[PDB]
């Protein structure tokens, strides 16, 4: 890694302009973008103990469906000419919807990405829609390995609650909550919806699960209409792997061996 000081990523930042573009500032430490050489970069100005993890992961792996650590002193990363899945499943900023083909392409990448971190006998603990990023092909690339862990439980229970496993919110620290986690994000691939919406009924993106179940709605009625590619039959096929990572019981739930084998014979 290119060993950075605090001066330099100023200065590039631009005084870390904390502004949109209509300054630096793309989101939120703080995440602004940046130049070094030609290279663009996102730098993260930062929870000393969770620095020290995401350059021993990002030292450890490398994948292409993972992101890539340019920079440390103030994490510097390759800028992501697309941002993230969250962003482009809700078209911020006006950019134009994913279609199914993309969607797919972003679903089998992510859990390649997922697959190198468990091969690799790592835990991610927050797979989210937000940690997916696109760079300028649309390929998924995993990010965010601060609370990464190389069955073992904990007392201070961290994620997001929308995407977090049953037995993840009781403190259990398993791989197979990942799988959990990354069944509710195959839910947003399909719905465009995000996994939680305080003015929507139901809130919980995984509760939609539940009404398929009971026969109350169909996969069908739940399809992002902002598409014009989708066949039933891919849909249905990526749904039943989601349904098969979000069972309550986590030894019913797939590996992402599995996972990853489910979505190549979709396509
Ligand atoms: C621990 C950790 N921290 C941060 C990273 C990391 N984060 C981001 C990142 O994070 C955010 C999503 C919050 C902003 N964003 C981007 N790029 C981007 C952000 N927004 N846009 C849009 C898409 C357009 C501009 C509109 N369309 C015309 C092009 C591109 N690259 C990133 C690269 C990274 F490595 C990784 N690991």
């Amino acid at each position: 890694f290119h060993s950075f000081s605090f001066y330099e990523l100023k200065n590039v930042t631009n005084n870390f302009d904390e502004r949109p573009i209509s300054g630096n500032k793309m989101g939120e430490g703080v995440v602004y973008k940046g130049y070094v050489n030609n290279t663009t970069v996102a730098v993260k100005k930062l929870l000393k103990q969770q620095f020290d993890q995401e350059i021993k992961v990002m030292a450890k792996c490398q994948h292409e469906n993972l992101v890539e650590l340019l920079g440390f002193s103030c994490l510097v990363y390759v800028y992501m000419p697309n941002g993230s899945l969250l962003d482009r499943l809700s078209c911020l900023d006006g950019t134009p919807p994913l279609s199914w083909h993309m969607r797919c392409k972003i679903a089998q990448g992510a859990a390649n990405g997922i697959n190198f971190l468990h091969e690799n006998h790592h835990i991610h603990r927050d797979i989210k829609s937000a940690n997916i990023l696109l760079d300028e092909a649309f390929t998924a690339k995993i990010s965010d390995f601060g609370l990464a862990r190389a069955t073992v439980m904990t007392s201070r229970i961290v994620g997001t609650t929308a995407y977090m496993a049953p037995e993840a919110l009781r403190g259990e620290i398993t791989p197979k909550s990942d799988i959990y986690s990354f069944g509710v994000v195959l839910l947003e691939i399909i719905t465009g919806l995000p996994a939680v919406d305080e003015h929507r009924e139901p809130q919980l993106l995984l509760d939609i699960k539940e009404e398929i179940e009971d026969e109350e709605k169909t996969i069908e009625d739940y399809i992002d209409k902002k598409m014009n590619d989708a066949d039933s039959t891919s849909v249905e096929a990526m749904y039943s792997v989601a349904s098969q990572c979000l069972h309550e019981k986590k030894n019913k739930r797939p590996d992402i061996k599995k996972v990853q084998q489910l979505l190549q014979e979709m396509t």
